[PDB]
């Protein structure tokens, strides 16, 4: 029963946010009892870090991550394919960054961390916090993303480079 | 003053429950009056929402902030340091304001406040090739998604106040807007 009450925690975050989850709310969306969740989410954030889950790891395979964390790859190359897959994702997926970028609003190697630390180490990337780097991927793939979903311009209007060149220039050194 | 009170239990409310968890009973409850007294000031839920909304939005930016980021006598470049200093030292004075306001707007989902100021800025600066030719809303977003997550940074305590500089800050938001 696991991904028709983590469908119900989407659906919910996407409507109401992730404030406006709980057990009897997920449990009255679905239609069983309100223990029959407690079984495999025992309570809210249980839940959020299901779905959580779920739409992070979508993101990247487990041949990504194994292909990211191969230090003889330049992090500069590595730090532009993974945006990529990230723009990828959220395109082909235009509710998903929603729902996540909503998650870390209320809120496993540590491949993509370690890869901006070796970066900032090497001096590629600017001296900042890493979820500093990660907000201006995220959040300006977000803003893309849902402009094209609300019909503010075209998906063909902008390129990954168009993007791609704000968010790097963000976060390089100088 | 009554308002304030009411205002300030909204605002409490959405930062636990989101604005969807706001209702006038819930507001009435925290502040201790009768739901009648509350809807003398706000006539529904979303009243008391767009209130708030309001409220957030407006301290942002003072008349003087406004007329200043407006003056077309001045570079564009002068004007949005001046704008992203404000937003940044705003959030940091009120580090639940940017919070509201995106949730908020996430429940909604569809400036230079009343007559496009900010907007008409950064077109400016679009036009003049001095940032980037993408959408407003794109140079929108790095300054306040980037202030937003510093600024929850600091509540976090994941490091202080003093540890980066609004020129270290900025540095990133810059590069991020500007053409080239």
């Amino acid at each position: 029963k696991q991904v028709k009450i983590q469908d119900a925690v989407a659906a919910i975050i996407l409507a109401e946010g992730p404030a406006g989850v709980s057990t009897t709310k997920v449990a009255k969306r679905v239609g069983i009892a309100q223990s029959n969740v407690y079984l495999y989410f025992k309570n809210k954030q249980a839940l959020i870090d299901s779905v959580y889950a779920r739409e992070t790891n979508r993101i990247l395979s487990t041949t990504d991550l194994d292909r990211l964390s191969d230090s003889t790859i330049d992090v500069t190359t590595r730090i532009r394919l993974y945006v990529q897959q990230v723009y990828d994702y959220s395109l082909a997926n235009p509710d998903s960054l929603t729902i996540i970028q909503q998650i870390k609003a209320l809120n496993p190697n540590n491949i993509v961390a370690n890869l901006l630390t070796a970066a900032i180490d090497a001096k590629v990337i600017k001296q900042l916090p890493v979820s500093l780097h990660m907000g201006v991927v995220f959040s300006t793939i977000h803003t893309h993303t849902t402009n094209i979903s609300k019909g503010r311009y075209a998906q063909d209007q902008y390129t990954f480079g168009d993007i791609f060149q704000m968010i790097w220039d963000a976060m390089k050194q100088d």
